[PDB]
C-alpha cells in the first residue's frame, strides 16, 4: 500500500537506517544506493514523510553465486540484495519482503534468491519466515511454486 520506489530525496533517511542497523551491531554504499535508485531497484516503506525500511531487488546475481551447487534453475531469477526495517517499526522489513515476493510472483518468476548478507544479523529469522532454503554465511533460494 505505501511501499513505493525510493527516490533521491529519500537517501538521507535510507542512509540513517543503515547506520542505525550498524549501531545495533556494535563510503562506497552511498554510490551503490544512488545507482539502485537510478535503476528503480529500491523500494521504501513510508508513513507521513518518514521512511521505516527499504529493500533492494533485481536480477543481478553475485559472481560468487556461481561457486555454489544450486538445486534450482537460476536463469532469470530475482535477487534480494538488501533489506532493513527500523527501530520505530521492525515489521517494515516483513512487509517489504512480502511485497517484493508478490511482485516477482505476479511477473511469473519461479525462483527468488538472496544471502545472509542481505539482512541484519538479528533479522535472520525472516529467511525462515519466508521459506528460503540454504545452499558462517549462506546463500538462499525460494521456489515460488
Amino acid at each position: 500500500g505505501m511501499i513505493r520506489l525510493g527516490k533521491m530525496s529519500d537517501l538521507d533517511q535510507i542512509l540513517n537506517l543503515v547506520e542505525e542497523a550498524k549501531e545495533l551491531m556494535k563510503y562506497p554504499l552511498l554510490e551503490h544506493f544512488e545507482e539502485d535508485i537510478a535503476k528503480d531497484y529500491l523500494y521504501v516503506l513510508e508513513e507521513n514523510d518518514k521512511i521505516y525500511g527499504f529493500i533492494v531487488v533485481d536480477q543481478d546475481q553475485a559472481e560468487w553465486y556461481d561457486d555454489i551447487d544450486w538445486p534450482v534453475n537460476r536463469e532469470g531469477a530475482f535477487v534480494i540484495h538488501r533489506l532493513t526495517g527500523s527501530k520505530e517499526y521492525k515489521g517494515a522489513a516483513t512487509e517489504l519482503f512480502n511485497y517484493v515476493i508478490d511482485v516477482v510472483k505476479a511477473r511469473g518468476a519461479e525462483v527468488i534468491l538472496t544471502d545472509t548478507f542481505a539482512l541484519n544479523k538479528p533479522a535472520q529469522g525472516l529467511f525462515a519466515k519466508f521459506g528460503f532454503h540454504k545452499v558462517p554465511f549462506y546463500a538462499y533460494y525460494k521456489n515460488l511454486k
